[PDB]
């Protein structure tokens, strides 16, 4: 079932909670990580904010207290395993032994091919590394071209304007953030960025470039010091594709972490896995997914009578004033609005239903509200629309019966 | 690795081609098939053709000559099976040990929502059963009303007009066989069965039915006798599901038909697996698929030094005066036409490339064609695409080089 010595690759959030988990669980066997990044483990998120702005990396580090006794081999890569064998080869030319496998590979950006050759500086947003070099390309009063209207991008965005620069972004979408996100919240979030100064380009796409120049597919120009792309990610699934597993853009996993090869299991942003409320198999990107499956999975491995990852999906989106938090699925039959949808200090509540039952919430800053909204959606709720949309029900107190 | 005794589940094309091969490639083993039908195995594209027209199921059934010391289990229904036990629990009460299991349930035809409380008689077209039931209900001059232009759709269309019924077909597309068709395909397709009668409807879908007649959403009616509905299948993944295996309309499956769950298999029309062409995965719903993939299943579990399926897609579909044969993609970058699109005795050959490569054909009226274009298309062949138009051109000594 469990069985030692235990090999990780990858050494983001989605492995540290997972070599947490397993240690906490009571595994006491081997633990050895492979991490690429020659980085202290680290978390994200704040290389869109406050690591952008204020530059100290000590301050993003993951704790692993929770993760004793674990080799972490920093700077390395792992170039295949062998899952008959139950080895895997390493970049220093090592090669480590697994009884049990886990790919927490995660995903990179997706490159944009019309600036393959460009000759101006273009940069993806994914690394501490990619984070030092925007920011120390970035001045005030530069001119920052943004490609992708996705939360990376906003967060960006906001973090730029903030800083003094100015900044133009494309999107290929009629919207922003069309992954996950409803068109109220989308809509608004426009609205936001535009009056912060945000030069937005809808149904636009990027042709290419000529010194210094982007081209757009509607015949025009933006003259910008930098473009950071940011048209999402794609898993790193290389070593499972080579190794015979069941890919497409992210390793298909069973609620166990499962992959198609006995033995090998993989977890967070490298894995397509089941949503619960749509029911479809999806590439999950929440910072969310990453440390719940990753625990998850680890619970199950020690402990086998424990459930399957269950968890439906949330994720939260810092964009300078609005504290975004979006819980379940975009859109339903119905959209309740909780408060006014304003610019004049924003504050609003959105609750998805289909057929009476909440499928999905939104709130901006107000976070108070987001808590008990997704444990009514856990349990497939179904409270009465005119309290869901009247100002004066507590949706804590709704939720605790 | 084949660990005694094999179980599978289901008794159509899959299920017989894995359990021959298993015999021919050396194990002998136990092997028990689970077939819900009440029926000797039985190939189901006669089902729209010649049963459909002359009824003699004798001629329709699977040679199971190659699979010796098997144990059919006919008109039983697998229930659940607990992989951990590693059994099956079987609708007539009993338990099946398994050391591998293989699921190779097939899938049954989509319903249509709109008319699930219908009063008039609505069929679909899957099985012995079916088959005998529309038989029985069309008459010479009957009216015969089918949803759905898909293969199925049109094979019977094809049948029904030749026996003298008057066919119409809604369609929710512009264009007929929109699954795995090239336009070009398609466009003739509709110009056929159009000149033979066939009263079609296009961008059209049914909203319900009253008494004898069906409505459609652009607020107008059709009466007929009988509706057929062949709006494509869904996967009879169910005991997967609630197994704990990855699915998502489809068992994932990798090349070797590993499932998620350590020794399970999947195969057939069951399985969402990667189409090698596209690199995506897809469930593939052909008979050569179901016939190849159980094959190549079965050769690597009794050698596990066989390489894994490898295949790449392809079908036929005998449409009235027209055999089609179609191969890999739809479409590419360019379509190369070798002779005359014309109802004046039909025969014609499409190529699909990509960037020089051929990636998909058509052949319609001419087989002979269509063994060389498929090896063509196996080894990603780069003809001269002045020789590939060039009437003059014998693809089968070019496909020889
Ligand atoms: C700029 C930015 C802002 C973000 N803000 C938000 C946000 O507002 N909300 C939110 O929900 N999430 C946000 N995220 C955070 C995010 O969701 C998590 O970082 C992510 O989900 C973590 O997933 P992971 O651990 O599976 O993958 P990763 O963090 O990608 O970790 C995988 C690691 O494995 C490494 N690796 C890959 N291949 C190999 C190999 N062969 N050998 C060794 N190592 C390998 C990778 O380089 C990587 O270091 C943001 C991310 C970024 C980049
Ligand atoms: C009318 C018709 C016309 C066709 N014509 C064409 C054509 O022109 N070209 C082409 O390429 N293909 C055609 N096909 C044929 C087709 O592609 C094959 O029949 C199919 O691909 C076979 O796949 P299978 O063996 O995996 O599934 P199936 O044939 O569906 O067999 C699965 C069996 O398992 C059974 N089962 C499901 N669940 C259980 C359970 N819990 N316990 C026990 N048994 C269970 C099912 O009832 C079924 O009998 C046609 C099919 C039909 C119906
Ligand atoms: N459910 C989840 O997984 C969610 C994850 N997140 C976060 O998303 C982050 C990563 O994604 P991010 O970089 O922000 O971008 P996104 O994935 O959000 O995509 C942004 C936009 O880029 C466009 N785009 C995609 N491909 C191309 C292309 N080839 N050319 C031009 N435009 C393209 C998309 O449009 P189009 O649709 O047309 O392709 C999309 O509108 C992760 O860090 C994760 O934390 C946030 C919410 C939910
Ligand atoms: N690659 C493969 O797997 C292929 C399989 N085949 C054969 O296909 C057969 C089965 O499919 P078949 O029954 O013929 O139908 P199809 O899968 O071909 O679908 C036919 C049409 O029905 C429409 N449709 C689907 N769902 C609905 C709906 N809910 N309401 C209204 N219309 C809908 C589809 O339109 P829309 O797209 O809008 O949903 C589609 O245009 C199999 O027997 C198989 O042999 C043939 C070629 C390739």
């Amino acid at each position: 079932a469990l069985k030692a010595p235990v090999v990780v690759l990858g050494a983001g959030l989605a492995s540290v909670s997972f070599v947490a988990e397993l240690r906490q669980a009571g595994y006491q066997g081997l633990i050895t990580v492979v991490g690429d990044e020659a980085e202290r483990p680290y978390d994200r998120p704040p290389l869109s904010k406050d690591f952008m702005a204020h530059g100290d990396a000590e301050k993003i580090r993951l704790d692993c207290k929770r993760a004793p006794e674990v080799e972490w081999l920093l700077g390395v890569t792992a170039q295949s395993f062998d899952p008959q064998a139950h080895t895997v080869a390493l970049s220093d030319g090592r090669t480590l032994p697994y009884g049990t496998l886990v790919l927490a590979t995660g995903a990179a950006p997706r490159a944009l091919p019309t600036l393959q050759g460009a000759t101006m500086p273009v940069h993806t947003l994914r690394t501490l590394e990619d984070a030092r070099r925007i920011q120390a390309g970035l001045r005030p009063q530069s001119r920052l071209l943004i490609v992708g209207g996705g939360v990376i991008g906003l967060e960006l965005a906001a973090t730029a304007r903030t800083a003094g620069v100015h900044v133009s972004l494309v999107e290929r979408q009629p919207r922003l953030m069309s992954r996950a996100a409803p068109a109220t919240l989308a809509d608004f979030v426009a609205r936001y960025h535009a009056a912060q100064g945000v030069d937005l380009r809808f149904e636009r796409s990027v042709t290419g470039s000529v010194d210094g120049v982007v081209l757009l597919d509607d015949g025009t120009r933006i003259a910008a010091d930098m473009v950071v792309v940011g048209i999402g990610v794609l898993a790193n699934d290389a070593l499972a594709r080579a190794a015979g597993l069941a890919c497409d853009d992210g390793i298909f996993v069973d609620a166990y972490g499962r992959t198609t090869c006995p033995d090998v299991y993989a977890l967070g942003d490298v894995t397509r896995q089941r949503n619960p409320l749509s029911g479809r198999f999806e590439r999950i990107e929440t910072w969310s997914n990453a440390q719940n499956q990753g625990i998850a999975v680890a619970r199950h491995l020690v402990d086998p009578t424990a459930p399957g990852y269950a968890e439906l999906p949330w994720y939260w989106s810092d964009q300078g004033a609005l504290r975004i938090q979006v819980a379940g699925l975009a859109s339903g039959d119905e959209e309740i609005v909780r408060g006014e949808v304003s610019l004049d200090a924003p504050k609003f509540t959105l609750i998805e239903l289909q057929k009476g039952r909440i499928v999905g919430a939104t709130c901006v800053n107000n976070a108070r509200d987001f808590a008990p909204l997704r444990r009514l959606l856990a349990v497939g709720a179904k409270p009465d629309r005119a309290a869901l949309a009247d100002p004066a029900t507590d949706l804590r107190k709704l939720a605790a019966a």
